[PDB]
């Protein structure tokens, strides 16, 4: 069994998120070619993406929460160093981090 806080992250974090009407450009990494990139994997050192997070709570991959809250920053920062202010998917990032971050201060203790 994963830990308290790691199921919160499946249960109540990742639940919530990929319910959200502009969550789905996050399901799944991004795929540099089926939109040549070009340069994505140029910039992007460190990709990473929900559908991914999701399979690893699932697999059991995540030793402690800490982990799999750095994979969120990560796929909404990269989010922010590819794309420009205006862009819609900055938007749509933007309103899911708020949601994470309102989500992760109301993560439980272990006990
Ligand atoms: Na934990």
């Amino acid at each position: 069994r994963k830990t308290n806080q790691l199921q919160y992250m499946q249960n109540v974090v990742v639940k919530t998120l990929w319910k959200h009407q502009f969550a789905w450009p996050f399901y799944q990494p991004v795929d540099a070619i089926k939109l040549n990139l070009p340069d994505y994997h140029k910039i992007i050192k460190n990709p990473m993406d929900m559908g991914t997070i999701k399979k690893r709570l699932e697999n059991n991959y995540y030793w402690s929460a800490s982990e799999c809250m750095q994979d969120f920053n990560t796929m909404f920062t990269n989010c922010y160093i590819y794309n420009k202010p205006t862009d819609d998917i900055v938007l749509m990032a933007q309103a899911l981090e708020k949601i994470f971050l309102q989500k992760v201060a109301q993560m439980p203790q272990e006990e």
